[PDB]
C-alpha cells in the first residue's frame, strides 16, 4: 500500500 512497511522511515 503507502510502503507502510518503510514509513518506519518517519512513521
Amino acid at each position: 500500500g503507502s510502503n507502510k512497511g518503510a514509513i518506519i522511515g518517519l512513521m
